[PDB]
């Protein structure tokens, strides 16, 4: 009943996302808009939750952690319950299928969960192909004169574009309103894809904002009871 999408920035063309448990680059703008996406809600009484692996966790300066004004989920295979309360801002579930069944329940949640976002893990993006409804993504790219970094943990570009398909010309619609972009959609060819978002560049890269969507359906069945 509450949407689950995952949210991430990645290098094209294979979509590198970290390095040595960092993040290959160092962008600004590309953490300003992730920072308002994931906590501006349309209902002023709602929060978003961020879920992430126990990984991406230890990865986020001391000082920025747990991220302000968003339901922080962080998930082990070492912790207790499928959903509990470890601190302030912070829940602790062995189990991501678990945690999220716990967060649909309007019983639990009472309908003040606006969205559920995975914000990190390689390992824990892998898991959400199946959960999350949507997907925003960025593309980034080098510019010419510019180096391409090392990575070692990549988003898997194959399950994403058979559930998914490239949603952009929502991209605006889909965003919380307060949120305003310094570019207008655009879809420009690199490498032999087609990127298509609202483009940024800053040090040596130039970069695209873009979101993906569920596919369509067949009926094969539905429960009887
Ligand atoms: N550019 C981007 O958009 C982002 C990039 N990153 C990058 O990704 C890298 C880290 O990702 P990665 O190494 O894959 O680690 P993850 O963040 O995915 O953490 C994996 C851990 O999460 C726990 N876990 C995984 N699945 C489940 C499950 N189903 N139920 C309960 N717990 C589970 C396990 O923790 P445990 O071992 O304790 O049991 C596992 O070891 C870093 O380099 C980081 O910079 C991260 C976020 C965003
Ligand atoms: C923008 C990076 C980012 N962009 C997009 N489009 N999606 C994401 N999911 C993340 C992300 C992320 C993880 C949680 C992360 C890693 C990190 O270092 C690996 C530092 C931060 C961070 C530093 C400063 N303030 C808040 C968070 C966040």
């Amino acid at each position: 009943k509450v949407p689950v999408v995952g949210i991430v920035a990645a290098l094209l063309p294979e979509m590198g996302i970290g390095f040595q448990g960092n993040l290959p680059w160092r962008l600004a703008k590309e953490m300003k808009y992730f920072r308002e996406v994931t906590t501006l809600t349309n209902d002023n009484s709602k929060q978003n939750v961020v879920i992430m692996g126990r990984k991406t966790w230890e990865s986020i300066p001391q000082k920025f952690r747990p991220l302000p004004k968003r339901i922080n989920v962080v998930v082990s295979r070492s912790f207790d319950g499928e959903l509990r309360k470890v601190e302030d801002g912070i829940y602790h579930s062995n189990s991501l299928r678990n945690c999220l069944t716990a967060l649909q329940s309007s019983l639990a949640n009472e309908n003040k969960i606006e969205r559920i976002y995975i914000i990190g893990g390689g390992e824990i993006y892998r898991q959400s192909m199946d959960l999350a409804d949507h997907w925003l993504i960025t593309k980034i790219m080098p510019l010419p004169e510019t180096t391409i970094p090392q990575m070692d943990t990549f988003l898997q570009k194959q399950e994403l574009e058979q559930r998914f398909y490239d949603n952009s010309d929502k991209l605006v619609d889909f965003l919380p309103s307060s949120i305003q972009l310094e570019g207008r959609l655009t879809s420009q060819e690199w490498n032999g894809e087609l990127v298509k978002g609202l483009p940024v560049q800053e040090k040596g890269y130039q970069f695209y904002f873009t979101l993906y969507t569920k596919k369509l359906e067949h009926h094969h069945h539905h429960h009887h009871h």
